[PDB]
């Protein structure tokens, strides 16, 4: 069973593994980067890109993701995966939506509409991008809606222009209540010692409970606590990995990180009494994916005369200028609220990346019945 898999029956893991690998690229770019990410959000947009691209452009994408979205049986597996995530038995709220915004006078290949509907239950949204500010507002309002108001201005000044012809977006929203809330009385400020010899007062939470816990050591010998913090629906939890030593950089963990690794942790954990100290944080970040996707073999889609979008339209040539992801998380005593908006844009440009860096720990938000990794991030260590 570990060596042989039926791909549609394994799509959750495959999509999660691909999305994790994209996070590694983002993490490997900057040391100790405080960033929040959605593996599931990037997998959903790139899966859409498998329907829109053709030729080598599509080949390259299917290769990196390590599965084909149009394989026999994928459709019913995707319907089942959506239901499992969305259903009310989860208690904690999850919401995922996908959209393709396309220049209105653009003739699309006949076979595209049924595919997009079979796999994404979605319908291409025609917009006239030559009306730049209106179009920016149309896509922005849609993102603001499907993230429940959390991401209001994904697309700022210059993110789209008259030459924009295609935008693909996924909006992902998560709202969970801890199974056991952290008690208000044990919230306190704690000091964090920066590298420049200075200090900052950070609000800290704490709770003692029986937590699924495991120890973990890497090939080079470095130790980490892995604790699982559950949401009240019993289907979702936050896995937390924290290093034992201040001399071990988090890259020793993130460089070997995988979806199977997290599955192995969850599989090999035991319930133990532990005190948990976790920060009360809000993190908002936006990462470029162009380079990270280029590093994983997907270069054709960004290149003016090599790019092949013929499964969507052979009417006119198209290539990707921007691939990005804007993400927001808020963790308090009663729970977590997180959202992400993943976008691939033709034309215009992406403002330079703003990067914050500070010795971090790792968190993973994971839907357990399916193995779907929804959010993961590197945040400031207590
Ligand atoms: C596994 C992978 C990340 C490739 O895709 C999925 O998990 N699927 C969920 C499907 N997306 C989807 N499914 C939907 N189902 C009903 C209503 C709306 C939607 C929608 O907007 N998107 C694709």
């Amino acid at each position: 069973s570990h060596m042989v898999h039926h791909p549609p029956s394994y799509v959750a893991h495959l999509a999660s593994d691909f999305g994790v690998r994209v996070f590694q690229q983002v993490a490997q770019a900057s040391k100790d980067r405080n960033v929040v990410f959605s593996p599931y959000g990037v997998a959903s947009v790139l899966a859409m890109l498998q329907l829109t691209t053709g030729g080598e452009t599509q080949q390259q994408i299917q290769a990196a993701m390590g599965f084909k979205i149009d394989d026999k049986g994928m459709a019913p597996a995707l319907r089942h995966l959506y239901k499992e995530l969305m259903g009310p038995w989860n208690k904690d709220e999850i919401s995922t939506t996908d959209a393709i915004f396309v220049q209105r006078d653009l003739k699309l290949v006949q076979g595209f509409m049924p595919h997009f509907f079979r796999l994404f239950r979605s319908t291409v949204k025609q917009v006239d991008f030559s009306e730049v500010e209106r179009a920016r507002f149309i896509i922005n309002d849609w993102v603001k809606t499907h993230t429940k108001g959390m991401i209001s201005n994904l697309l700022g000044k210059g993110a789209v222009d008259q030459l924009t012809r295609l935008v693909l977006v996924n909006a992902l929203y998560f709202n969970g209540q801890w199974k056991t809330p952290f008690p208000d009385s044990s919230t306190h400020r704690r000091l964090f010692h920066k590298s420049d010899g200075s200090t900052v007062s950070v609000p800290m939470m704490a709770q003692t409970n029986k937590f699924n816990y495991t120890e973990f050591t890497t090939p080079d010998g470095h130790y980490y606590d892995i604790l699982e913090l559950p949401y009240h629906g019993d289907t979702l939890s936050m896995f937390i990995a924290a290093p034992y030593e201040k001399e071990v950089p988090l890259s020793a963990l993130t460089n070997i990180l995988s979806a199977q690794l997290i599955s192995h942790w969850k599989g090999n954990m035991t319930r133990l009494p532990r005190l948990l100290v976790l920060p009360k944080f809000s993190l908002e970040t936006e990462v470029d994916l162009r380079k990270p996707l280029e590093n994983l073999g997907m270069t054709d889609m960004f290149r003016q005369f090599q790019a092949d979008f013929t499964s969507l339209s052979d009417q006119e040539p198209l290539h990707v200028a921007q691939a990005l992801q804007k993400v927001k998380i808020e963790v308090n005593e009663s729970g977590t609220v997180a959202s992400s908006s993943t976008a691939v844009i033709v034309s215009a440009r992406m403002a330079p990346e703003e990067i914050i860096m500070d010795r971090p720990f790792l968190f993973v938000v994971r839907h357990n019945p399916t193995g779907t990794v929804l959010f993961m991030g590197q945040v400031m260590e207590p």
